[PDB]
């Protein structure tokens, strides 16, 4: 009998966030789901939203299927070349065009990240049922700003644009906040479903991306519990995460690299603000597991959960940007946040102020990983994740095991019985998967889905990484890094800190050969 997918993504969610990966905050429903199935310490993504999510739904890679960079940086010199698009392009067809041809119903509500115009949505890529935030973030509450010429170039970009099916939205509802909007449009599209055949479910949220925004009612119950900082977070995550087995008691953690006054040299009125920041954070991901809890009891009640296969990931590292420091997102945006926002700690939270919680707070949830999303060291591309499906043998364990985003479509495909087309569809020629199927592995038939010598690439933002078994090479440029290739053996050293370039030339050398084929079997420019 075929199972249902229920695809679910945080956005922006870090690794030791959730209380099964080591974290405080409440997520009682994915804990159940995570302790029950598989968790995975060693799942990549790439290190932004839309590459993942370009990867997510192809199999193959983000320069190849679109999102070579993301789209609200594309220049001329970009724009033309193959996989620079800046939407999911028709040179790779989409798992749900897949699913859907065979029988699967295909379901979402939540963010896109894929395509603004009509030919571009969910309902033009293969959902027969959306509701969806076509861009890369908005007001949770849906509250937008002043637009004209002045207006920040960040806020332009993430206008609340949602589209039900073929209709764009000309209002949202009362009382609209993003996760439980999701929430309810996705069940009731479960509810409306044909029973006798199966779904394909894709849950992508907002949360907890920036602007940090919650119900006050949850935000309240963290009232005083990050008094302490980001440091002190830190510290008591990488304890849990040894305690849990998800680390090893060993592992040193990379230092923390900030250009923000440390905690304990901040005043009194800044700390407040920075923790309620993470006050509502909490509330985010813990209202987040509250509108999963009631998907996923309302398919339990069905008796239709052990027939789902459920994977829940997030898109990226924990988000660590100082949004002020990137002149371009501007003109002057914390003038206008000034101005058109209320972030007195009062409001924090709320539909009319806009905060993000910056590197400190970010890099507590990245621990014992190197930095954040945006990198392309293990702190923007490690990722936690769970499998929870009861008909595979390999579950109620902590798996090591290297996989990554591209591994999902060729397993859903293997689950629903459904052969990926090869090199033409719909009469174009087409991309074919370069992740491979997971089945084998978690039927307990093989120890991994990928082995010593494979190799995979990641390229965004100029930064660079390549990786054959558990040897990673990493590329950071100016300001950011050395601007030259750093090695690392990520079996003895997680936290990217001892660079083995001058011990291991040889070895390097091997990996900058494998930069060139990945740069030139995926179109890298
Ligand atoms: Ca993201």
């Amino acid at each position: 009998k075929r199972p249902n997918f229920l695809v679910i993504v945080a956005d922006d969610l870090g690794f030791s966030d959730i209380g099964a990966f080591g974290g405080e905050i409440a997520t009682p429903n994915l804990d159940a789901l995570a302790i029950a199935g598989l968790r995975l310490t060693d799942f990549h993504t790439t290190s932004a939203a839309s590459p993942t999510r370009s990867m997510l739904l192809t199999g193959t890679d983000h320069h190849i299927a679109g999102l070579g960079t993301v789209a609200e940086a594309l220049t001329p010199e970009l724009e033309g070349k193959p996989g620079y698009e800046g939407h999911l392009n028709e040179r790779v067809v989409a798992l749900p065009e897949l699913l859907r041809e065979a029988g699967y119903q295909t379901l979402m509500a939540g963010k896109w990240h894929l395509g603004l115009k009509p030919e571009q949505t969910p309902h033009a890529r293969g959902f027969e049922r959306s509701f969806s935030l076509l861009p890369g973030a908005a007001n949770h509450y849906g509250f937008e700003p002043p637009y004209d010429e002045s207006t920040p170039r960040i806020l332009k970009g993430t206008p609340a644009l949602y589209v039900e099916d073929e209709r764009y939205l000309d209002t949202l509802p009362e009382g609209f906040y993003s996760s439980d909007a999701f929430g309810d449009k996705l069940l009731q599209y479960l509810k409306e479903r044909d029973q006798s055949r199966p779904f394909f479910a894709y849950l992508p949220f907002s949360a907890p991306h920036w602007p940090l925004q919650a119900p006050r009612e949850i935000v309240e119950k963290y009232r005083g519990r990050y008094d302490a900082g980001p440091e002190a977070l830190r510290q008591e995550r990488l304890a849990r995460l040894k305690e849990l087995g998800l680390v090893e008691a060993d592992v040193e953690a990379h230092p923390v690299l900030a250009l923000t006054r440390e905690w304990e040299a901040l005043e009194d009125e800044e700390r407040a603000k920075s923790a309620r920041a993470m006050e509502v954070y909490a509330a985010m991901v813990e209202r987040m597991d509250w509108n999963i809890g009631r998907v996923v009891d309302y398919l339990r009640r069905q008796g239709e959960l052990d027939n789902t296969f459920v994977l829940f990931m997030s898109d990226n590292g924990a988000e660590g940007a100082l949004l002020e420091a990137f002149p371009k997102f501007g003109p002057d945006l914390l003038d206008f946040l000034d101005r058109h926002y209320d972030n007195s700690l009062e409001n924090i939270g709320s539909a009319n102020s806009y905060v993000w919680y910056g590197p400190r707070w970010a890099q507590a949830a990245t621990a014992p990983s190197r930095l954040y999303k945006a990198f392309t060291t293990q702190g923007g591309i490690r990722v936690p994740a769970l499998v929870r499906y009861p008909r595979l043998s390999r579950q109620g364990a902590i798996s090591h095991a290297f996989a990554t985003v591209m591994d999902v479509t060729p397993t859903l495909l293997d689950l629903a019985g459904v052969r990926h087309p090869g090199k033409r569809w719909r009469g174009r020629e087409i991309a074919e998967p370069r992740g491979r199927s997971w089945l084998g592995w978690l039927s307990g038939e093989t120890e991994a889905a990928h082995d010593e010598n494979t190799v995979t690439g990641w390229g965004l933002f100029g930064m660079r990484a390549i990786r054959q078994g558990d040897w990673k090479a990493v590329y950071l440029p100016a300001p950011v890094g050395p601007a030259t290739w750093q090695l690392y053996d990520l079996a003895r050293d997680p936290g990217e800190i001892h660079d083995l370039a001058d011990s291991q030339p040889g070895k390097l050398a091997e990996l900058i050969e494998h930069w060139k084929r990945y740069v030139s079997d995926t179109g890298v420019v």
